[PDB]
């Protein structure tokens, strides 16, 4: 967590920025990171010992938790943040290597190289948008809606009876889920707007 | 936690400051951050195992805690701090992008752009004030007053009898709640004063 | 924890220093911070599971601990450190904003502004002294003397019998309490000496 | 975790880069590091207490876990990351020492020394590729395929009966295993492409 | 933990150094810090749950541990390190304030001020030596010799019978105790040598 | 963990380097540090609760663990790393003080001082080699060979019967032991080669 390094990396100013992209996208990314960290360290936490089921035979609780919860929300959000951040750092090191090549040249074709850099930036933005969309889809597929069930009836082996049990903190997890979904949706909208602005600028150049 | 980066970000000097805003607001923000960190790591802590209820049937304690405590105070305070900090970092990266545009121009309209930056700063201050007010309202709605109840009578399923149980540390949580509320109220007052000072300056310009 | 940032902030050199103030006060502050960190992470630690009472009915131990210990020593010391540090960072960001105003002016009244800065520094020192004194008073009020009781007789509900129980580590806590009190007293003496020196300098100016 | 230091070390720009190597390889390395950290701290975690087996005789669970799981996936991935990172930091300190020798010379043969540096870079890339390949092979040898078994029948001493027991989180571990394997395969492909590009450049020089 | 800041602070070069002082003393101080950190986080650790006694009545183990171990070795070593480090940071901020006064003068008496700084450095070295000696004495007083007892017979209330119990890790603690004592003794010898060298230099000046 | 500081300290470039020493030795040192950290935090971990023995009388397990394991492998490796790092930081602060003396001189004998610095570097290298060798010897003395026993028969008091019990993770510890031993052996070979190269250079000078 550094103030100087985070701006030089997450913003992704690169060749050109629309003042509707890197700034707002970086703001939403930082908000998402902070909310995810708070959710992971505090409310989900261990999220395995807290889930307790009314049974005496050992191992029923563990297998039941995996049956009802295949992959936790925090894992999905962390994976999504990593995947979304990947194109930004990609273009950041790409620009660093481009400036290294420029300083090597110091020690027509350059215009073409810069144009290729612009194309890489555009395709990176598109890939980030697709990653966000597919992560929203997989989140919808794994969990319907937004609310979290409180009581679950368990029948898997080795649970000898249809015991019922409870989730750790339903309401806090619901609130944080709503926050994360809203932030991701705003990020998708901002990315689409940035792509449209880039298309408008390209048409204006022509 | 860095001395140099925190001032360049939290202060939000931006286009102009009234010497009644960024300095005092940043001081109160740092105090709030430190108090929240101390409260989270030390007194609330896990805040789930400590809450113990006089019952033998497993799962009664967990569901009872969620019934009485929907969302913990620490979660509300952390969410409020993130939401309040969001406009400050927003204007910080906005000014960074503006200076990037300025250095690009180096490599009438500028006055208009700077005026738009000033308007963005003003609207960011207003949004921060509204966020603080709505967080105070939701805190009041969730918990009446400031003191924390010590003994709670539990009747939810699967608690077979109306067992009664106790909170971990009532007095320390009460003190920290009072501290957090007082700091937030002072922050709201300071924000309102800054808005009034900005209005006075704008009228003086006219 | 940074060497460069801590000196530029905790020293509070500001407009003027007496070479009896910021240096010695910063030294005692750093010593207090280190001792408090050592006490919190190591000896008090969790300070809730360690406190064990001879009872079988659950919840007796928890409520008994709050009855005998309303607010822990570590919480009081951390609160005192935050409150004492608040004026120092206050004047630090105040001087940062003053130098920002100076660089803006670069891009009679200045003497008056600097005098107001000096007055703010003086009033900040006074407020720090008052905070230290009131924290010493509240520490005395909550706990008489310095030694820590070892055996406590508990009679609160739901403890069915007058069971007796023991504190985790009496002697280490006693030693750290003595250290913290001595450091705070030395800090108060140093602050009073600095105020007297400032008064002497002001009279010398007149 | 620093933005400035990580680029100057992991990129391995060295004597020359193909703009297909250090940038993409560093991106995949950072992604692998983040995924491994998330997997270690969150999903595998302790990975010993979570593995619970239906037995009452103590020590059966512990020895059974080692029988079925000789070395954990997280340990293999961390070892692989360290081994792969070793040549990169090797060439980084090698270039630092080369520039130290250059500044000493400041205070024909130089061309030969630079050529030897280029050869060291090439052999380092080859060694990194071999390390990646051998780690993939050992991962395949230890665990067949990618899916993780859920129920295991245990017969080792001192487990008096053929008790059966369950893994902590099969599906999350499966997903993270797939992620890690895909990232490593992409890294191997990129390394092979970089070696081929270096061979093409060498032939072009001749 | 920073490379640049630690040298500028712990060395205490100040007005003058004998090349037998700050360098070797800083080396031994860093070694002591590392050994203490390793001992605290790893071998002593919690050092309360590990100490287990053969009794069923609760609270016997806790009070027995305090009876036999008044203050832990790690606490004594950390206190000694803080107290020894205090004069070094004292003279460091003193020199910082002196250079601030010098830059203020830029914006006979100076020789006298520098001589007073030299006297402060000498008295700080003496105080560090006295602190080291008194800490060695208190360590000897609290624990005779160096070896750690393994079996202790406990008779304090509320232990109804003279139960006997065992320390967590005798041999590792013995080794680390020997390391810490040897390092402290070497530090005392080095401080005495530095004082003697300073006296010799002062006589040479006369 | 900083990229800039670690190179300026661990490399130990000092007066002169053979390009066979500081670079390769620093690489192996960094690898050893990373492997030790991974081994400590993950596989050995607590290494006390995991060791479980088939007994009901409390205290048998604890004393039995100390009987079979006097000092853990992780403690030996950490001690060895600290002892080996001590000469490197020694010469680093020595060179810092030498350059301070040089800047003081700026504000025949110098050749002799530089020669003494070279001799200090040589003797530091020799001491590092001796420390590595003696640590290998003590590791061999404490544990024969490399494999870790799985089942141990315990007969010490207060274990009323010759109960047998198991180590936590034999195979992972075996692998990490082999890694650590191989890295240390390579480091010894590199140190011997550096000493021989220094002798060859000294003879070449004569």
């Amino acid at each position: 967590m550094n103030w100087t390094g985070l701006y030089t990396l997450l913003s992704g100013v690169n060749r050109h920025s629309t003042a509707i992209g890197g700034v707002w996208l970086s703001v939403i990314f930082i908000f998402r990171i902070m909310v995810l960290v708070v959710a992971a360290e505090s409310v989900w936490g261990d999220e395995k010992s807290s889930f307790i089921c009314n049974t005496l035979q050992p191992g029923c609780n563990s297998v039941c938790y995996d049956q009802f919860f295949p992959i936790s929300h925090v894992r999905l959000w962390s994976l999504q943040l990593i995947l979304v951040s990947t194109p930004a750092l990609l273009v950041a090191m790409h620009v660093a290597h481009q400036q290294h090549i420029e300083k090597k040249m110091l020690r027509r074709h350059k215009v073409h190289i810069s144009g290729t850099l612009w194309w890489t930036y555009v395709i990176s933005v598109v890939f980030r948008l697709l990653f966000e969309a597919v992560f929203m889809y997989v989140f919808y597929l794994l969990y319907p809606g937004y609310a979290m069930v409180r009581l679950v009836k368990c029948d898997v082996y080795p649970c000898p009876n249809t015991v019922d049990c409870f989730v750790s903190r339903p309401t806090e997890k619901t609130v944080f889920t709503v926050f994360m979904l809203a932030a991701s949706g705003i990020c998708i909208i901002l990315n689409v707007a940035e792509v449209v602005y880039l298309i408008i600028r390209a048409c204006a150049r022509r």
